[PDB]
């Protein structure tokens, strides 16, 4: 179907971070090359986003907005899926050149949250998840946080989001064939999108928390990432700005 040709083909490709993995694994280090990483990731995304279906019909203001708020769970969810077919979920595959192991896992001062990083990669493992169910969850995953307030058009968006639900559907039922399976297969995906917002919302606390003491602890942050990070995510972590749960 074409929906599903559009989002095969807009995916974006590898990503490198820069990390220069002759030096020795230390905390400033590493992290820098996430900031970096991400900084990259975030052009590939507005991208994306820009060639997804229907997203150019949204407020000028709302499309910056929904980017802004979800890039984390998008990379985070990404990342998971490349861990998941790169190195079967083993260690965190962020970039070819910078791929965590347990060392670096402890290095990076966030071992705990690597953790569920990783519980997600493995999810994509027992869940069977296809790739076209990946490509689908992550899109919808651009329309899981929006402002208590509303966006500046919410009529378009809640549209535009119940028309990628539906999409999710099409998917789910183009290979079943009972309907026990196919109830159950939505509600599995749906708690597996659920899942990712309790993980971004503690990166999003870290990093928050990093920016702050980047200078004390000589963490570099890119322009867009520390304009972002600096105001974006706080209304995020202030209460301004809350993810969209399909259960309670
Ligand atoms: N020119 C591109 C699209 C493109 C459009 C815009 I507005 C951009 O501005 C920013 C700056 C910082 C941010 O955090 C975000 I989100 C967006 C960028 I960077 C890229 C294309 O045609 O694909
Ligand atoms: N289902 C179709 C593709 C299809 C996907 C989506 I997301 C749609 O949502 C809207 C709604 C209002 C808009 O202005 C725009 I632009 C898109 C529609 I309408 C159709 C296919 O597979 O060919
Ligand atoms: C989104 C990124 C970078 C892109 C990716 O593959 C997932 C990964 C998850 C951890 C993020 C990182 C970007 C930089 C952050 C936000 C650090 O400041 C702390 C947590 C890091």
């Amino acid at each position: 179907p074409i929906f599903l040709n559009v989002l095969e083909a807009i995916e974006p490709g590898v990503v490198c971070a820069g990390h220069d993995n002759n030096q020795p694994d230390s905390f400033a280090a590493l992290l820098s090359s996430l900031n970096e990483l991400g900084e990259r990731q975030l052009v590939h995304v507005v991208k994306w986003a820009k060639a997804l279906p229907g997203f150019r019909n949204l407020h000028v203001d709302d499309q910056m907005a929904v980017i802004q708020y979800s890039w984390m769970g998008l990379m985070v969810f990404a990342m998971g899926w490349r861990s998941f077919t790169n190195v079967n979920s083993r260690m965190l595959y962020f970039a070819p050149d910078l791929v965590f192991n347990e060392y670096r896992m402890h290095k990076s001062r966030m071992y705990s949250q690597c953790v569920r990083m990783r519980h997600l990669s493995q999810e994509f493992g027992w869940l069977q998840i296809t790739p076209q169910e990946f490509l689908c969850m992550k899109a919808l995953l651009l329309f899981s946080i929006i402002p208590v307030d509303g966006l500046k058009n919410q009529k378009f968006f809640d549209e535009l989001r119940m028309n990628y639900i539906k999409e999710l559907d099409r998917i789910i039922a183009c290979k079943r064939k009972n309907p026990t399976s196919c109830s159950r297969r939505f509600y599995q995906l749906t708690k597996l999108l659920d899942s990712v917002q309790p993980i971004a919302r503690e990166l999003h606390q870290f990093t928050f928390d990093l920016l702050i003491k980047s200078h004390m602890v000589s963490v570099d942050f890119p322009e867009m990432m520390a304009e972002i990070i600096s105001v974006q995510v706080p209304k995020i972590l202030s209460g301004k700005v809350k993810p969209i749960y399909f259960h309670t």
